[PDB]
């Protein structure tokens, strides 16, 4: 009950920035998880002994692949915590318990492959949830690994609370398909611009909840450049197999998922910060004021990748 996870002083620090990086160690991200649970939501939101349980049980859940694994996982959580902590009294006792735990499990069981590839394989995925086919998948299993014995991290909360806190998980994993991603923040500018949005109305809230997940799952592009640069390799391994996949079944796979066109990978990511990264921070700022270091950091690895273009690095 009286036992506070701390890090080591350098970690203790930085946890706090946006742009950390949750470091090579495997077996320190369990704890890292921990302690931003803790300081986020505080030391009695869960049983230590279910969370711990919990947390092995979801690790042991996602696969060795490239990009969509364990890591990514935490993470995508540190983002959130990092938000939660620079928003602190914008947001419910019931948000700051389900949104990590969502972040955790928003990637459950990926197995490197989009939604796309699913559809065009005839995946029984893709039978049973035929839109957001992967992410409806990602909630399936957080429900599972919630209803294992021992696991119920949610135990002591009433019945409404119980049904509140999965209802926000749900639509914080829907969320990160990213072909929702674009209606979302279209509809959270329109609102801000106008003047209509309202953080009492649900839906509203629902929706900002919803750019936070988009904004945290794409985090990688918010990192010191090292990071953004060596992220990218992994995030392209997975779209490569997948293009060679897609080629097995005799499909030409769209250019950023054809290992043969890697040479147009800076103007590839060029357009990806520009149509997806930049427009999700910008509104998330504007929301969030306090967010602004994700948009700052963002645009600075839109700026590294104009270099790589004009052959200077
Ligand atoms: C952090 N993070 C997340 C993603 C990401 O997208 N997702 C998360 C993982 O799951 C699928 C979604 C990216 C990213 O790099 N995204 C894109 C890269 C890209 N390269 C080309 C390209 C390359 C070569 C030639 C032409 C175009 C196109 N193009 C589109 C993209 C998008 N959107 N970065
Ligand atoms: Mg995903
Ligand atoms: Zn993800």
């Amino acid at each position: 009950g009286l036992m506070q996870f701390t890090l080591p002083v350098r970690l203790c620090k930085e946890i706090e920035l946006f742009h950390f990086d949750i470091g090579p160690f495997e077996n320190m991200w369990p704890g890292i998880f921990v302690y931003m649970v803790h300081r986020s939501c505080g030391t009695s939101c869960f049983e230590l002994e279910k969370l711990c349980r919990f947390i092995m049980s979801v690790k042991k859940n996602y696969r060795r692949v490239p990009y969509h694994n364990w890591k990514h996982a935490v993470t995508v959580a540190h983002c959130m915590y990092a938000i939660l902590q620079n928003n602190h009294t914008l947001f419910t006792d019931l948000e700051r318990k389900g949104l990590l735990i969502a972040c955790l499990c928003h990637d459950l069981d990926h197995r490197g492959f989009s939604n796309s590839y699913l559809q065009k394989f005839d995946h029984p995925l893709a039978a049973l949830y035929s839109t957001s086919t992967m992410e409806q998948h990602h909630f399936s299993q957080t429900v599972s690994i919630l209803q294992l014995e021992g696991h119920n991290i949610f135990s002591t909360l009433s019945s409404s609370e119980y049904e509140q806190v999965l209802e926000i998980i749900r639509k914080a994993i829907i969320a990160t398909d990213l072909a929702l991603y674009f209606g979302n923040r279209k509809q959270l500018e329109e609102m801000y611009q106008t003047g209509s949005l309202n953080l009492n109305n649900q839906s509203h809230r629902d929706r900002v909840i919803g750019l936070m997940m988009t904004a945290c799952d794409l985090c990688s592009v918010t990192k010191l450049w090292p990071v953004t640069k060596l992220t990218a390799n992994d995030i392209y391994a997975e779209f490569w197999a997948e293009g060679d996949e897609m080629k097995k079944l005799g499909i030409q796979p769209i250019p950023m998922m054809d290992r043969d066109k890697k040479d147009e990978v800076p103007q590839g990511q060029l357009g990806f910060y520009n149509a997806v990264a930049i427009p999700c921070y910008t509104t998330l700022t504007q929301i969030l004021p306090p967010t602004e270091p994700l948009l700052k950091a963002c645009r600075d690895n839109l700026s590294q990748w104009e270099k790589v273009i004009r052959g200077e690095e």
